């Protein structure tokens, strides 16, 4: 057991998210889409 199932540390995400760590990248596109919104009243 322990690998077969995706059984790979299933509380090891609740740990994580009190690092507050995920979005290094982008994660969540919505910094960007708040630039394109910028010229959206600007023609």
């Amino acid at each position: 057991s322990k690998l077969e199932g995706s059984e790979d540390s299933l509380y090891s995400d609740y740990v994580d998210v009190f690092y507050n760590t995920k979005p290094y990248k982008h994660r969540d596109d919505r910094l960007l889409q708040a630039l394109m919104d910028i010229l959206n009243e600007e023609n």
